[PDB]
Formats: structure tokens, C-alpha cells, sequence
């Protein structure tokens, strides 16, 4: 029975998502639809993505690795593949297990992009594992066309690249034909200055590889994805409730609902055209959530993307097997 | 009834330990004993540690950085604070919630220590926020007394400091009379050259707080970590079967079972004296595993240190409350 996939504790702050790890703390509808693949199961026991189901370091051993000019110190170090040479990945070949779902948004100069993902790591030496030791920094990974001194974000894994581009200076770049890239899997938001921005990724930031289903609207009902408070690299320290705006990561699963799936097939559970409903019981109202046979998540907000809180949620209560065409009840 | 702490999954591939968050795949015996607070629950609901059953970042507000050198550019960074000046930790005023539990071991010159725990992360101004971007590195974090310039570690609280210290060169360094400190939470092991090290940490380098009590062997009965493969610098490519060897770090709980004691409490299942015990039955053999009151799992190697595999575990079914002092049967 699914019942077990959705429980109290995922929702009221033991659970996190499936992109950021981050906290489950909201929960953000998507009017427009979106899709995910990465780190995201179905009810068949199957994945589109190239991510296991736990947050795995990033490890790539075949990329070219350089910055610009003459000068070797506090330069921008990129490094870059194609898409389909991780070879060492038993999953998918699409990119390392663990590298995130975003477009690699290009930037310049001194700029730092606004809404990619960032994560600490290093470019290292293909003839022995050691690491440039100077090449250290605060990297922008995602997915693009034009790498290395054209970067442009890609929202497909079809004939496209695997980037990484430090924001700040490494103390001393690197270029090799052939480098390895690491970094850890726990990502921050890149910004500049104080400022959160929308929360991140933005459905049409979002990277999938062919045959992922997409998550559409129904009615009123639409899909929603789990958000937690997440790291922004202009201003470090803010968190939950920061002066400066708090910052939102999103994923369309909790963890342990994909660790779940991805552990036993629910398909003599729930067929097409059926989710499964749960009721979320707040303070002074509930809501209904329903999850459908491709993994993803509904709730009957319609046409509002405002986020719903879940500080006053007091327990989550199987409903049982619904039709999708049926409202999901909102009453908050 | 304790007996859903541990199934068959958090042993075959799908649990992390609680300091490394690395996927769980030996038993480590600690005839000898060892102690840990950090991350540690016990089943009374309680931790003597500083850190939620989570990993995300460390992150503390107020201390001193500087660098050394002759000029600013490629030097050796490092940031100090007190312990018991985290005060915006709920869980406890001594660390930053997920700082390493280990010992800050010192280095100077070329060299970097063999052993220490090592995360990705930077200072930050605390005016403001904003990262000093040219510290990002790789940082030793630890426990340690002699800040900054005569570090040695230490293996409690009081009266100690805590220490990051760059094992490799910053781009920009940063001499403040305060910054914060931003680290992520799941660390890599310091080497040198291409070798693995013993299991990390020993423990004779884990950190305790006061009134934190020890596992100590009863009889036959020693106490056990849960080990898994970690990262370590000199090889950062090296993983599990690695031509230059595998690393393993240790923690003292499966987090899945931490995070079910955390949310809720089993005093009145189990009583000093006593172990919840479970069988753990391999493609040949079985070996027995105890739980204690104080979160600490056992079983009966005696005498012996050496790692078991988990390779060839078919599964885990409880067997029930015994008493501690009955042997655990070991038939591997
Ligand atoms: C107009 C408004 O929104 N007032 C709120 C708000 O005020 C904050 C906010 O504007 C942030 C933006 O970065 O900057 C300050 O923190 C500001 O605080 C208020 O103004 C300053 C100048 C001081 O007077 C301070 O005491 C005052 O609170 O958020 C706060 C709570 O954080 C209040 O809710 C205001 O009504
Ligand atoms: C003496 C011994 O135990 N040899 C093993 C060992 O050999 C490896 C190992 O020594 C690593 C250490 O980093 O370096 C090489 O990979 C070495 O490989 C062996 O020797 C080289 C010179 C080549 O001849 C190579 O083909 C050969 O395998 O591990 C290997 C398995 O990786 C074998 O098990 C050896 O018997």
C-alpha cells in the first residue's frame, strides 16, 4: 500500500527534499506544470535520471579544465563534458551520479549568475586522483551549450555539456586537456549581493533527459514540489526568516519517498489516470495531496503559486485511491 | 517497541552513518570501547552532542581569521572560536550545529596531517553576510587547544576551541578581528599521497561533552560503528576498491536510526541492563546485534578489530530484549 510513502513526520520537519536535501518545511504548487527526472522515482521502480536515491558526492574523470588569459592566479577555472560521459556511472551515462538537474547559467567578467547551483569542489589530476590543490572554489555546475567561453543554460541532456565554472577566483587555475572534476553534493543558490531570489530551480530551469512524464495540471489539480530554506552564496549566513528575504530550494519528491520507490514497485497499487490521497490536517483547516503514478505530487490550488506553510500542519491522514479528475480538497 | 529501529535496508545499501552520512556497508569492532555524543541519540530522546539528525552546514557567526605569509595571495587560512559560543544553536551553545566531533590536528608548512576531517567552505563578513570569496578551500575542522598559531587537538569540550584551518592555499587571505565561518557538513578524510588511512576517526580522536557516558564491552559483548566508504585529499578519485585502497570512515549510529530516536521516546522498552537485539543473517552464517540505552550498538566479536563486510547480508529480524550481559552470538 502507498499509504506508508506519506507520513506525519516527512511534512511537520524530519523530511527533506530530493534536490537540495534541504528541510521540508513548505509546500509550492505549480500551476504551470512542470517535469523532473533526476533523483526522482516512479511507481514502476524506475528512474529517467542519473542520481541514486541518497546524495552522492560528484565525481567526473574525463573533462577539459581551463581559464582565461595569461595570468594563472584568482582566475575563473571552468571545466566541461559532454553529456553521456559518465561512463563509471552504472545508472545513466548522462552525467555523474549526483550532478544537478539546472542550466548552467553563463556569466562573465565579474558578474556572479543569479539561480544556479553551487557546490565546493575541485578539479584534479587524471594520472594519479591528487587534486590542483589551487583550483578549490565555489563552482556553478549545470547543464549547457557553448562550454567553455560561450556558456549558454540547457534545459536537455541531448547533445549537450556538463559544466562547472568557479564564481570567484581559484588561487591557481588550471588548464588540462584532461582533468578530473569533484564536488560535494550539497548545493547553495548562486547570488550577488543580499538579495533571496524566486525559489530555485524555476520549473523551466529544470533538466530532463528523454522520457521523462511530465507533471500537467488537471483541473484545479496541480503539481507541487517540497521546499526547504537553502543557502545563497551572496549572503552566506542567511537563513529561515533573514532580513534580507528568506531563500527557497525545491524538489519534487521528499527523500524518503523516492528511497522508497526506488526499494519496491507500486504498480499493482496505482495505475494511470489514479492518485493515491492523503489528508493534511493544519490548525484551522486541511488540504488534500495526491500522488500519481509517475511520482509526482498534486494539490488543488489551481491558479495560486503562493507557498503553503507547513509550521501549523498537524498530521497527515491516508485517504485512499481517487480518480486525478476529482478536486483535491483546499481548504485552508 | 524498538524492533523498526533497524531493517534489512539500513544495512544492504540504502543507510548512511551519522558522521560521515556515508552509505553503511561494514561493522566496525572497537573492542576497546569509544564514545560519541555528536549526532548521537539515545532512547531516552536525548543527545549530548550539538547536532541535529541531518546534514546540511556549519555555520557560526563570530570568529577570529587571518592568514600567514609574506603576501596575502595563496596562504594558509585559518578561523578560531571558543567552544559554548554557538548561541544561535538550539540544540546546544558548544559547536555549530554539524561541526566534526574529531580533534583539529596542527600543520605547518608543505605538510598536511593524516587523519583530520576536512570540509569545503569559507569566511564570511559579518557585517553583512557576504563571503570574503578568496578564502573558499578545503578546511581541517576540529577540536583543538593553541589557537591560532601552536594548534593540537583535543578530545573534549571544555575549554577548547574550535579550529578551521585551510589545508591548501586561499586566492585572497583575510585578516579579521571577526568573521563567520561557513563549512558544508559531510567531510572528507586529510592525506597525503595516494595511501588510505586507518578507519576515521579512532577513538582516541572523537570529541565528547560532559556527562556523555562510554561504550564499554561487557564480556564478549564490544561495541560496534557502522562503516562506510569516505573521500580522502591525497586521492579524492579513489572510492570503494580503489587500486590504492578504500577508506572507510565510522559512525556510531545508522542517521535513520538516530533521526527515530530523536522524534520519539523508548524508555519504557528498554532499561539499563538490557540490549534490544537483532539477527543479521549472511549468505553463510549469522551474527547477532545489540542496542543499549545509551544508543550504542554491540556485538559479540570479542576480541576482534577486523571489519565485517555486509557484501553478503540477506536480511534483519529482531530477536528481542536480553540481557546485556548474555553473549551475542558471532557465526561468520
Ligand atoms: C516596511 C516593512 O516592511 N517593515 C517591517 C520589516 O522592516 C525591516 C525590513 O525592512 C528589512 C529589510 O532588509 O530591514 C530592517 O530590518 C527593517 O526593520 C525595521 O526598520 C529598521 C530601519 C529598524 O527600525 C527596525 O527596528 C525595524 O524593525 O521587518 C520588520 C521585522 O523584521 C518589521 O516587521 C517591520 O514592520
Ligand atoms: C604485490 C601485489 O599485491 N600486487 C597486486 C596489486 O598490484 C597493483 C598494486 O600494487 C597497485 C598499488 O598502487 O599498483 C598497481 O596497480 C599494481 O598492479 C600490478 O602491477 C603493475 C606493475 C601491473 O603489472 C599491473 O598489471 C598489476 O596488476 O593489485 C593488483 C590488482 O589491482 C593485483 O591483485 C596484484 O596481484
Amino acid at each position: 500500500s502507498p499509504a506508508g510513502l506519506l507520513t506525519t513526520p516527512v511534512l511537520t520537519g524530519a523530511g527533506s527534499d530530493n534536490r537540495w536535501g534541504a528541510q521540508i518545511v513548505a509546500l509550492q504548487p505549480v500551476p504551470s506544470g512542470f517535469s523532473t527526472c533526476n533523483r526522482h522515482w516512479n511507481l514502476n521502480g524506475s528512474t529517467f535520471g542519473w542520481s541514486s536515491p541518497r546524495f552522492s558526492d560528484i565525481d567526473h574523470p574525463r573533462g577539459n579544465a581551463s581559464y582565461t588569459g595569461t595570468g594563472s592566479t584568482n582566475v575563473i577555472e571552468t571545466w566541461y563534458a559532454n553529456t553521456g560521459t559518465a561512463t563509471n556511472n552504472p545508472i545513466s551515462n548522462i552525467a555523474p551520479d549526483g550532478f544537478p538537474d539546472m542550466g548552467a547559467i553563463g556569466f562573465s567578467g565579474q558578474t556572479i549568475p543569479t539561480g544556479g547551483w553551487v557546490g565546493f569542489g575541485e578539479v584534479w589530476n587524471v594520472a594519479n586522483g591528487s587534486p590542483y590543490n589551487g583550483t578549490v572554489q565555489a563552482y556553478e555546475l549545470g547543464f549547457a551549450t557553448g562550454a567553455p567561453n560561450s556558456i549558454n543554460p540547457a534545459t536537455t541532456t541531448v547533445g549537450t555539456q556538463i559544466v562547472a565554472k568557479s564564481i570567484y577566483g581559484v588561487a591557481i587555475g588550471q588548464n588540462q586537456q584532461t582533468a578530473g572534476l569533484f564536488v560535494l553534493s550539497t548545493g547553495i543558490v548562486s547570488t550577488s549581493g543580499p538579495n533571496a531570489t524566486t525559489y530555485t530551480p524555476q520549473p523551466n530551469s529544470i533538466v530532463v533527459a528523454p522520457g521523462t512524464p511530465a507533471a500537467a495540471p488537471i483541473g484545479r489539480n496541480v503539481p507541487v514540489m517540497f521546499s526547504g530554506v537553502i543557502r545563497r552564496a551572496g549572503d552566506i549566513n542567511a537563513g529561515a526568516g533573514s532580513v534580507n528575504g528568506t531563500q527557497y530550494g525545491v524538489g519534487s519528491q521528499p527523500i524518503s519517498v523516492t528511497l522508497q520507490l526506488s526499494l519496491t514497485n507500486y504498480s499493482s497499487s496505482l495505475q494511470p489516470g489514479q492518485f493515491f490521497v492523503w489528508q493534511l490536517n493544519f490548525a484551522s483547516g486541511f488540504l488534500e495531496i495526491g500522488l500519481n503514478v509517475d511520482g509526482y505530487f498534486y494539490i488543488g490550488a489551481g491558479a495560486s503559486s503562493n507557498m503553503i506553510e507547513l509550521t501549523e500542519l498537524i498530521d497527515v491522514r491516508p485517504v485512499g485511491v481517487r480518480p486525478n479528475t476529482s478536486t483535491l480538497v483546499f481548504n485552508l
